[PDB]
């Protein structure tokens, strides 16, 4: 469980457009290290993790200290927000 | 129906804190004119519109050209985002 931001836009978005939207939001909180992405419409994920097993893109991100989930329509982006501290 | 951003934070937020969070997000898209606010925990709304009838704070905002709804935990903020166009 991490902080979450869910964006629902009336227009359709591409992966690139959604990522730009997500990175723009993340940037208000610090240095946004994008760890993983998932497309809930197509099943696509990055990095290439398949068959291992339940939501592997999320498990991957959480194991790398993900602390902010940003969804933009069908896309979910998992960030580690780094701060100067 | 307008574009929506829903923020779910692990920490508890005050009205002032939630408004600051919302205004900060809105600012990436243009000049954020805050039209109305509602607290879903207490029933509080601004401006002072009561008994008129279903979600009057939302009706008020929509009649003033609200185009972005930002929720921060229990709070909902309705903005008219103005652009230079």
């Amino acid at each position: 469980i991490m902080d979450e931001i869910k964006v629902n836009l009336q227009k359709e978005v591409s992966l690139e457009e959604a990522e730009r939207y997500a990175k723009n939001i993340a940037s208000k909180y610090g240095d946004g290290i994008l760890l993983s992405v998932h497309d809930s419409k197509t099943g696509y994920r990055a990095p290439e993790v398949y068959c291992c097993g339940e939501k592997p893109w999320e498990v991957y991100a959480c194991n790398r200290g993900a602390n902010l989930k940003i969804s933009v329509n069908q896309f979910e982006f998992y960030f580690r927000i780094e701060v100067e501290g």
